[PDB]
């Protein structure tokens, strides 16, 4: 604050408004997130850890400014998010090579964060940001654990459930890096089909949409599921569909990979590091998007 000229709003994440801003010294143009709330010290301490978790696929946290009831996070500015790009690209879709490049890069971002035991917990197309040179980067990494995840944002807009892993929906309190692999799998499926995979509009709806596509989980596919807090014996028991029906026209390597990322059992679900070795990525390249900013 003080030091920043606000130039436009670009965002209203769960925790507060994001503005494009110019630093009145450095020249530099940044995204300034003004987080509403003085400030609880554990979150300060947590957020500050984030200043060292740097990777070319993680949106750089430039500075943390704590002043009153006032927490501003100053990030690297990128000029659009994947949801806007997807919307823009709807008539033809994102070309597969670009989809592949984006998935590859996000997995790298995740492998990095995961290797330092940092989870995102709330990946969604809105927090995947892209630039003109064919990069894509994860934003808001680590903010969920620092703060919480609320059911509504500061604006009352509802927090999307569409990318939530089933172990979170079933009440697992101590979930793992696997939850980000689930989310990125849903996002990969959405890029390919141009439709969200599981667009739930409540927690039961989200879970039943998952069950309807992947089969109601049981003790066979997921040891320990029926003991989870929010598991009920009364869930309907739906059959698994083929992936071939779910993500046409993804090829067999794509489908193989997606299936591994969407394993019910978080223990069996593919890691980011293992995903990077999958044959899907054998012919990966780094195309430039056509970007109309
Ligand atoms: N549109 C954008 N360009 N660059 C950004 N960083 C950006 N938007 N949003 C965010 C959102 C959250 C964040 O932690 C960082 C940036």
């Amino acid at each position: 604050m003080e030091n920043f000229q606000k130039v436009e709003k670009i965002g209203e994440g769960t925790y507060g408004v994001v503005y494009k801003a110019r630093n009145k010294l450095t020249g530099e143009v940044v995204a300034l997130k003004k987080i509403r709330l003085g400030v609880p010290s554990t979150a300060i301490r947590e957020i500050s850890l984030l200043k060292e978790l740097n990777h070319p696929n993680i949106v750089k946290l430039l500075d943390v400014i704590h002043t009153e009831n006032k927490l501003y996070l100053v990030f690297e500015f990128l000029h659009q998010d994947l949801k806007k790009f997807m919307d823009a690209s709807a008539l033809t879709g994102i070309p597969l090579p670009l989809i592949k490049s984006y998935l590859f890069q996000l997995l790298q971002g995740l492998a990095f964060c995961h290797s330092h035991r940092v989870l995102h917990r709330d990946l969604k197309p809105q927090n995947l940001l892209i630039n003109t040179e064919g990069a894509i980067k994860l934003a808001d990494f680590g903010l969920a654990r620092a703060f919480g995840v609320p059911v509504r944002t500061y604006t009352h807009e509802v927090v999307t459930l569409w990318y939530r892993a089933p172990e979170i929906l079933l009440g697992c309190k101590y979930y793992s890096t696997a939850v980000d692999i689930w989310s990125l799998g849903c996002i990969f499926a959405e890029m390919v089909t141009r439709r969200a995979l599981f667009p739930g509009d409540s927690e039961i709806d989200q879970l039943f949409r998952i069950f309807r596509t992947l089969g109601t989980p049981d003790e066979v596919v997921w040891p320990g599921v029926t003991s989870m807090p929010d598991y009920k014996p009364s869930f309907p028991k739906w059959a698994r569909q083929d992936f071939s029906k779910v993500v046409p026209p993804l090829d067999e390597d794509g489908r193989s990979l997606l299936s591994q990322m969407l394993h019910y059992d978080p223990n069996k679900r593919i890691s980011a590091k293992a995903a990077l070795a999958h044959p899907f990525f054998q012919d990966v390249t780094k195309p430039v998007p056509h970007l109309r900013l």
